[PDB]
């Protein structure tokens, strides 16, 4: 099944910051496409792009605790509207358990019918 990772790039990013966060995500999750967003516009773009290629599971990498978390909320809002399984890995210590809720808990929500 298709897997896509989305970095919540900071407001003071540019390319190198977003890239380093993407490189780390790809080392942890080399089975998934890694993307980056710093704004509501890149949030929608990355999500509506993940719809086109059919992201069975989407795992956003950043917080859900501040005004800055709207990026992650918009990616999840576009894909959760599309009907795919979407999550926010709001951690740096339970991270492995949380990305595993993509690959694992996906089947528990998408095997709901005969195929």
């Amino acid at each position: 099944m298709r897997v896509i990772v989305v970095i919540v790039g900071p407001s003071g990013a540019g390319k190198t910051t977003l890239d380093e966060l993407a490189r780390k995500a790809k080392e942890e999750v080399p089975d998934a496409e890694i993307r980056t967003v710093t704004t509501k516009e890149d949030a929608k773009r990355v999500a509506e792009e993940a719809e086109r290629r059919n992201a069975d599971i989407v795992v956003i990498v950043g917080p859900s605790g501040s005004g800055k978390s709207t990026l992650a909320k918009i990616v999840k809002k576009i894909i959760a509207r599309a009907g795919a399984k979407t999550i926010e890995v709001t951690t740096e210590e339970e991270l492995r358990k949380a990305v595993a809720k993509a690959r694992g808990s996906w089947s528990l929500e998408h095997h709901h019918h005969h195929h």
